[PDB]
């Protein structure tokens, strides 16, 4: 198709997906932002409009990054002076505009500096986060009420993570939650005082003369962790004269033994709220339920409602226990399970009975419940075609479990292996959006006779371009090994040729519960690699792989670095065997727990790749944090799982590089995997005469995401790969 | 057919020169380290006996890391649990051996962490300094009297220099001067309080699970200096319980007006101190004459007796006002002064007069007075044969100053062109220590008719070595830019031919006062490129460089990377025309100021250079500390010198570096060229879109000078020069 996808393509973006975020605001209509208006769309028929101008804010004066709606349609909030904290948090301005009149409100303005911000789900209260303290709005306009005054930076948070409930635990800055009324705000508190501080310089504008040293509090594995509390606060009740009155929850006894954490925090109805909690040795859960007592005004677990989960073979749920979904009247839940032979499935729980009940099975794993009425449960798992990496949407008739319907399957059945869904308030009506192999399909439905009503988005426009260019292209497949199924992908370059020797780079992350062979669509890299380079970009899911079943992810158990280190080079090792690859250059790459993978792999001796880069990788357990190295690794004391902590570094495999050519990069103002990582890496290559490639980013973190920084880095890669493989 | 210079006998020294390190210790003896016995050798005769047996301290404990011996003899001081600090400082733990018994004394013992300790000049008397406060012992088995109390870490320094002192100003961590009789000691003391610190990471062995901030109070240009003020103690009257009393003498008013720095502490007699003075810009300093008062017991210091040394074409000194050497009356000195010409001659001042008067002349320049006696003044200079890289001892008469003998010219004038030189008490003898340009040879001599009297080492056993490699040779002399005489060296290949065409390597340092292009024999990363590579490494003495006179060395006075850069490449060009070096493979690299001078060269768009390394180069002079910065750039405000601050950066050339391959290296330890400077090159390539190369060493500082780190960046570096050089 004459031209090819070029490095240039991938990091401009010649090329672009798009895309079609709604925002469900009731049961049949979604907010839609189109350049940079709002409109507003009816499910039903399709027909649509303007809810805000694109113009409607032109002489404000700051640069607006983004707008909450409130419920009731009455109050948009406005997000300027936004600042990146770390992968979620922030902080941020807000005017509040009001719709029914035209006015900005000049009374009792949210503060600058706000670190959350949420309105109540139902109506138009306001629940902020300032200085580490929570503050309730009940109207936009009026004075707001403090409910907490513990807030300390660095040491208590009020309603918002510290840095590893934020990475770790719930993968947000926000830690409030409103109840449905909207009467009820519970919320959590960390306290971070004696947790240890990683400090690293930031560099800054050149105009700094001294370097800022940063610091912050992160377990590592093994140290001192937060300590975490829960309240639930009633907002109908406040007032001015009076402070607010918090009603703490606590752990369960079984959790209050040791150190724990607070892991899921689920609203059931209006006077009931459950609450998952872990130990940290992460192999033991507590689900407890609690009920408002009107009178008492208190909030009371019953220890006869607990619910317990163990893991025998390894840790609690893919990263944590999972998310219940509860039946409307709060009686029953449903919620995904590992089950007797290892394999994710969907339980019905009745909440003050015994056992659960699975109403689905197989070998294969629900990924996700995603909505449930009274009728049905809707779920999305890799049952198809027994495709791991592909993804469907199914219907479950409760009356009933053994009558399921896929709803994605054949839709568009050679396009479409891989989708999500978004269903409305109410579910009576559902987005899907496929993402591969073909190009993404976004299409909108009714729940009432899976009904396809449009296509919203089908980038039509991007399939004409991409004719024109000399595509690869992705086999997805797999090998057998022990008498198991191991699933890999290839990126092949066009006009492949299984009678030529291609090159190939082994593309790796394969952390627990991982997956890099699946039927998504991407431009990225390894696009240009294979398009422009001719370079063959394989991905392997081997042992401690997702997705499978717990015999292949829990096989890595306390065991980081071996069994997910052996796989990727087996793998390497087959598609040699296979005739269209040139053993003499093979060559492996990874960010992240890639890095750390592809380190140890450099460093085995095994003898089959000629050479690789690592980005931002791991190379001693005890430098992560503990939260996620302690799923997997318990602890490093001698007592529990010490030694392996110590024969999975990358430092000790040292003299092993003398047989390859390594490069090693690191943003330096990485907060999650420490620069200190590498500099043990280089400086242990260096003790023992090995030379290596290295590049450091200033002030990058580990995303190394500036425009500037991601082209220069990628570039810097393709160089040292085009060459490692003797190409002009 | 002989063996080549190799990488690995660089860095392995498989070819070591020999020494000859003495210490004089009488007017006709000195001590000589032998088969680690401590020799005592007789000048006149040659004889020897064993001072200190070897066998001594070998049950001792520990190891011996250097030692002291008191002055009159009696006693010895062992340094042991030695720990380095910065360029000059270090701790360490002491013992002492009283020698007319064979006992380690037990009581009252030096502590441990003791940093700095000193035998008064007569006698057996001990200072030392401990936690920042300073202590004495009259007897080595007694008490320590206290002199100090208000020491501090990082605050409070009494009898040790802070940070820019030790590296600037005295070039040692010492701040002791004992008077000649060891009656007073006299000491300065430092505060810092107000001076910024420098913050970074150190991550020492992989088992340190946090890294550790490293934090120095460093003064960079333009910020807050360190203050000083300076005091005289009576050794002979200090009290059991008694605190004893310290007796100050303030700076002249005419540096109180501002900022200064104490320079220059010499004894003239027993009761008369001098004692230079320096303003923070360092145009004008002063000298102070203080004699002690019988009466008051007290330090005064007659104004009408000071005397002032201004410059009007740049900063004064070499680096500092030098040093004053007294007649033994205490009346007169000789201390080198800028003449005007602007060469730097000795000038003989009468302390109550005011002028000086000129003892040499000519366009050439003393490098340093060496030893005075009531006949004769000895000292260095350049003048043989017009060669200002050449060095030899001169004598002159005292009582006519035209008669001046060479006392070194004609000793080996092929072998030895490069000499120093180290006297006895009262210069009846002396050692003369050649550096080239053949085998340093090492020579013993009588004063009174400065005959030779034996040879102690001459490097035979290197020479027998030697003529078994293929060494390279070395070219001296020079080329003329716009005028004047510019010297530069050549180190050439065996064998050499100028019908071939060579690749050139420009090894730069260039600062201010620096000589690259001299005579003396050295063995390094040079020696290995021309030898076995057959690289032409030249190095070149632009404006800006020493020991020619302040016209060329003022040239760059308040302009740093300018002259002395457009000069490097100026010298490239030429050595292009060159019919045997080809243009298409000239390389340039450098450390330090030199790895500034690489960077700018680099970024200068010249064309000249196919490629280049900087190792830990200043980019931005708002980065370097203040003393030796603002020395030649004034302040950086804009009622100073900041345009040139702004326009001198390696940042700012960004853009060009895209003509050049660079490699970027800088240790992470770096206490004194920040790893920041290197952290904002990066940063500048990257925001501009260029590619570079680069490599960080974990914990090394400014020497990268661990035996580890030091094979790995030589080797690294040699990757890279044979690369861009085409060399397999
Ligand atoms: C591999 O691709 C992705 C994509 C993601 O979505 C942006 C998140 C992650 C992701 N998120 C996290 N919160 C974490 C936990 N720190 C991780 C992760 C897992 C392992 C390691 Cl060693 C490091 C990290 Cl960051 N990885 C990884
Ligand atoms: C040319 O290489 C050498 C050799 C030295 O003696 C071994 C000292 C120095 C030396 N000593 C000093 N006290 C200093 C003062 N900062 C310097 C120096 C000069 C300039 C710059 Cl930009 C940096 C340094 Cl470290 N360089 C340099
Ligand atoms: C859709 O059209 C119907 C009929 O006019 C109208 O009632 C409704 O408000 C329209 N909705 C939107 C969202 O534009
Ligand atoms: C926030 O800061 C801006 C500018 O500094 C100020 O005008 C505004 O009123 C401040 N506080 C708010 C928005 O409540
Ligand atoms: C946080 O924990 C520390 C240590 O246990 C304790 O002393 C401190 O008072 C706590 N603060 C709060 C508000 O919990
Ligand atoms: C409000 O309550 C908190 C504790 O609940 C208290 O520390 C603060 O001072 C109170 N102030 C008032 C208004 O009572
Ligand atoms: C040198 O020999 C002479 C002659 O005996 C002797 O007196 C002197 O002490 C000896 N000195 C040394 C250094 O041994
Ligand atoms: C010095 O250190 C040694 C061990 O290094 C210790 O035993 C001793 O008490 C310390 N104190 C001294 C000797 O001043
Ligand atoms: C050091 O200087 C600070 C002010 O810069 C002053 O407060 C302090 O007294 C000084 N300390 C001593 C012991 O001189
Ligand atoms: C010490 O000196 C003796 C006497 O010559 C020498 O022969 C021996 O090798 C030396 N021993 C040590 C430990 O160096």
């Amino acid at each position: 198709s004459r031209k090819t996808y070029t490095l240039t393509d991938y990091l401009k973006n010649t090329y672009r997906l798009k895309l079609y975020s709604l925002r469900w605001i009731s049961d049949h209509e979604y907010l839609y932002k189109q350049e940079n208006n709002i409109l507003v769309f009816n499910a039903e028929y399709g027909n649509s409009s303007v809810f805000l101008e694109n113009s409607t804010f032109d002489e404000f004066g700051h640069s607006i990054n983004d707008y909450s709606i409130s419920p009731d349609g009455q109050f948009i909030l406005l997000e300027y002076n936004y600042v990146k904290q770390w992968r979620h948090s922030y902080t941020a301005s807000y005017d509040i505009y009001d719709l029914n009149k035209r006015q900005l409100i000049t009374e009792e303005r949210i503060p600058n500096n706000t670190q959350w911000v949420t309105w109540s789900p139902v109506g138009h209260k306001l629940a902020y986060v300032w200085n580490n303290d929570i503050y309730v709005k009940i109207e936009p306009n009026l004075p707001s009420y403090r409910i907490t005054w513990t807030g300390k930076e660095d040491i208590i948070y009020n309603g918002i993570t510290d840095w590893v409930y934020e990475e770790e635990v719930f993968s947000a800055y926000s830690a409030l939650w409103w109840s449905p009324n909207g009467t009820f705000l519970a919320y959590a508190q960390f306290n971070d005082t004696e947790v240890p501080l990683i400090e690293y310089s930031f560099y800054s504008d050149e105009s700094l003369q001294y370097p800022k040293t940063v610091r912050v509090p992160y377990p590592k594995a093994g140290a001192v962790n937060p300590t975490v509390k829960f309240f639930v606060v009633n907002t109908d009740s406040l007032s001015s004269v009076t402070n607010a009155t918090s009603i703490q929850i606590t752990a369960p006894a079984s959790m209050l033994i040791g150190d724990h954490y607070l892991c899921d925090v689920t609203w059931a109805t209006q006077e009931r709220i459950s609450l998952q909690w872990l130990r940290r040795i992460q192999n033991y859960s507590v689900m407890d339920i609690c009920d408002y007592d009107e009178s008492s005004g208190r909030w009371n677990c019953l220890v006869a409602r607990q619910h317990i989960e163990m893991s025998t073979t390894g840790w609690v749920g893919r990263f944590r226990p999972s998310e219940p979904h509860f039946t409307l009247d709060g009686n029953s839940f449903y919620k995904i399970i590992s089950n007797e032979e290892g394999y994710r499935h969907i339980c019905y729980f009745q909440i003050d009975k015994k056992d659960c009940t699975f109403i689905t099975k197989g070998t294969w794993e629900v990924i996700g419940i995603e909505a449930l009425t009274s009728d049905y449960l809707y779920y999305i798992s890799n049952e198809y075609k027994g495709m791991p990496g592909g993804r469907n949407l199914y219907k479950i008739q409760l009356s009933d479990y053994t009558k399921v319907t896929c709803l994605s399957c054949e839709l568009n059945p050679e396009r479409c292996q891989y989708y999500s869904v978004s269903f409305s308030k109410e579910a009576k009506y559902y987005q899907l959006r496929c993402s591969g192999p073909g190009l993404p399909l976004y299409t909108l439905h009714s729940s009432v006779n899976d009904k396809g009503l449009r296509v919203l988005e089908d980038n039509s426009a991007l399939d004409k371009m991409l004719q024109n260019v000399q595509m690869p292209s992705k086999k997805l497949d797999f090998i057998i090994l022990n008498e198991t199924k191991f699933w890999y992908q290839m990126i092949l370059p066009p006009h492949f040729d299984k009678s030529k020797k291609y090159p190939l780079l082994l593309d790796v992350y394969a952390g627990p519960c991982s997956q890099k062979a699946d039927t998504v669509f991407r431009l990225n890299w390894a696009t240009y690699l294979a398009s422009t380079e001719n370079i063959i970009v394989a991905s392997f899911d081997g042992r401690g792989s997702g997705y499978q079943g717990d015999k292949i992810m829990h096989a890595i158990n306390r065991r980081l670095g071996t069994f997910e280190v052996e796989d990727q080079i087996e793998a390497a090792r087959q598609f040699s065997k296979m005739g269209f690859v040139d053993n003499k250059r093979i060559a492996i790459w990874g960010w992240s727990y890639g890095g750390y993978v592809t380190s140890m792999v450099l460093g085995s001796g095994s003898g089959v790749f000629k050479c690789g880069i690592a980005v931002a990788p791991v190379s001693r357990w005890e430098y992560y944090d503990s939260v996620y190295t302690e799923r997997y690794m318990g602890l490093p004391t001698p007592e529990d799982n010490l030694d392996h902590y110590r024969n999975s570094t990358v430092m000790s495999r040292a003299e092993n590089f003398k047989q390859v050519e390594y490069l090693l990069i690191h943003g330096t103002a990485d907060d999650n995997v420490h620069f200190q990582q590498s500099a043990q890496i280089s400086k242990a290559l260096v003790d023992v005469g090995v030379d290596f490639q290295a590049m450091w980013y200033t002030d990058e973190d580990h995303g190394i995401a500036s425009s500037t920084a991601h082209q220069h880095i990628y570039t810097h890669m393709s160089h040292f790969i085009k060459q490692c493989f003797s190409l002009p």
